[PDB]
C-alpha cells in the first residue's frame, strides 16, 4: 500500500475506447430526465511517486510540471480563503504572473479562470478538488483562448512559443489528503486522450478539455506535505516540440492521513504564456 517514497490510491479515469463514436459530453448539474453523459468514470489503483526527494529536479519541458518556492504573505492567504475576489484578480493574479516569468523568462502572461477549492466544499464541484484525471486545454481551447484573451496580438502570439499552465497552490498547510498528483509527460501515450465537453449550461460553450484514460505506462507522482510556499506548475498545453507536451493532473484520497485531518483548501489559476523558455 506503501513505501518510503509512494503510496497507493485510485482516481477517475474515462475508458481507453472512450470517444471512439461520437463526442464525449458530461452535463455537470443534470436535469431530471436528462441524460448525464454519454460514458463513465472508471476507477483505477495508481502508484504515485513522492516527488520530495527529488522536488528540484522536475521541469516543465522535460515533465510537463515543476515545483517552485514562492513565500506569500499569511494576509493575502486570509484574503484568498475569505473569497476576496479583489484580492485574487488584483494581488494574486500579480504574484502568479511574476513567478510564471521568473520560472520561465516569458515575454507576456495572462491570468483566467481563478478556482478556490476546498475539500466537500458548498461552492459546487469546481470548488472541491477534482477526482477525474485531465488536462485543463485540448489545442484547440488553448488556441481559443488565446483569441478570446488576446485580441489582435494572437495572429503573431499563436505562431511563436506558446504554452498554458494551471498553477496550485495550497491555501491551508501541509497538504495531507486530497494532494493533487501530476503525471510525467513523457508517459503519456496519445491514446490516453479524451476530449469531454463539460456542459456548465444546456449547450457547448467552449473547447473542451483532455479527460485520460488509465495506462500502467503513465508514471504518477505527488509531493507530499506540499506547503503554501510550495507552488506546483502543471503544463496544459506547449506549442514546442519537448518531451512532454504536456502533463495531466487530479486529487487522491491519501491512505495514511487521518480521517479527521482538516479539510485540503487550495487556489487554482490558469495562465496563458508566451515566450521564454
Ligand atoms: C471537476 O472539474 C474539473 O476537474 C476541472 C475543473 O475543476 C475545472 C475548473 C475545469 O475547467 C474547465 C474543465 C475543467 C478542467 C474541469 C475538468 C471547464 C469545466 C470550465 C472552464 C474551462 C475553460 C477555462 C473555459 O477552458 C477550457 O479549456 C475548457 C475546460 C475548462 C478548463
Ligand atoms: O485542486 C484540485 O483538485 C485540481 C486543480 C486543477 O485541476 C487545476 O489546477 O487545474
Ligand atoms: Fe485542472
Amino acid at each position: 500500500v506503501g513505501s518510503r517514497t509512494w503510496c497507493e490510491s485510485e482516481m477517475l479515469f474515462v475508458q481507453p475506447d472512450a470517444g471512439t463514436k461520437e463526442e464525449l459530453y458530461y452535463r455537470v448539474t443534470p436535469k431530471p430526465g436528462q441524460t448525464q453523459a454519454n460514458f463513465n468514470w472508471t476507477p483505477h489503483k495508481v502508484r504515485f511517486h513522492d516527488a520530495r526527494p527529488q522536488r528540484d529536479s522536475f521541469d516543465l519541458n522535460t515533465h510537463g510540471f515543476t515545483f517552485v518556492e514562492d513565500a506569500i504573505s499569511p494576509q493575502l492567504i486570509e484574503r484568498i480563503r475569505a473569497d476576496d475576489t479583489a484580492a485574487v484578480e488584483g494581488d494574486y493574479f500579480a504574484s502568479v504572473a511574476a513567478l510564471v516569468k521568473r520560472v520561465t523568462g516569458a515575454d507576456h502572461v495572462v491570468c483566467f479562470s481563478p478556482y478556490t477549492r476546498k475539500e466537500n466544499s458548498e461552492k459546487g464541484i469546481f470548488g472541491q478538488p477534482a477526482r477525474t484525471v485531465h488536462c485543463d486545454h485540448t489545442p484547440a481551447a488553448a488556441i481559443e483562448l488565446t483569441h478570446k484573451l488576446c485580441g489582435e496580438d494572437a495572429v503573431r502570439l499563436l505562431q511563436s512559443r506558446f504554452r498554458a499552465f494551471s498553477v496550485w497552490r495550497p491555501l491551508v498547510e501541509p497538504v495531507l489528503d486530497w494532494p493533487l498528483a501530476v503525471v510525467d509527460g513523457r508517459t503519456i501515450a496519445p491514446d490516453d486522450l479524451h476530449p469531454v465537453h463539460w456542459l456548465r449550461y444546456e449547450k457547448k460553450d467552449t473547447e473542451p478539455p483532455f479527460q485520460l484514460s488509465f495506462s500502467e505506462t503513465q508514471k504518477w507522482y505527488y509531493l507530499s506535505r506540499q506547503r503554501s510556499d510550495e507552488v506546483s506548475i502543471v503544463k496544459n498545453y506547449d506549442s514546442e516540440v519537448v518531451p512532454s507536451p504536456r502533463s495531466a493532473h487530479c486529487a487522491f484520497k491519501h491512505p495514511f492521513v487521518p480521517k479527521d485531518a482538516p479539510p485540503r483548501e487550495s487556489i487554482d489559476v490558469r495562465c496563458l504564456v508566451f515566450g521564454g523558455r
